[PDB]
RNA sequence: GGCCGCAUUGCACCUCGCGGCC
């Protein structure tokens, strides 16, 4: 099982949504959990449907993951895990 | 810049699947 990390990894995201909008919408629902350093969403073949939300505190990430797990975002239940590895900005 | 089709459920941190229309 994935250990806690201050970055959460989200997938099963609706790929039809433009990346800039996607990120603003994500910030709309995750900022309640604590300070966000950055949100990474790419639309490459490999990385579309996915995003990284990088919290300042690990406890924010844990709370965000547990609370928002499965929340239907642009119609699709978000799938949320901790990221495998630390995000670069540190 | 705007539409749309095919394929993709994928762990990233300098681009970066393919095709059609305006």
């Amino acid at each position: 099982e994935m250990l806690p990390n201050q970055t959460i990894y989200i997938n099963n995201l609706n790929e039809k949504i433009k990346k800039e909008e996607l990120k603003k919408s994500l910030y709309a629902i995750f900022s309640q959990f604590g300070q966000i350093l950055d949100i990474v969403a790419l639309k490459t073949l490999k990385m579309r449907g996915q995003a990284f939300v990088i919290f300042k505190e690990i406890g924010s990430a844990s709370n965000a993951l547990r609370t928002m797990q499965g929340f239907p975002f642009y119609d699709k239940p978000m799938q949320i895990a901790y990221s495998k590895s630390d995000s670069d900005i540190v």
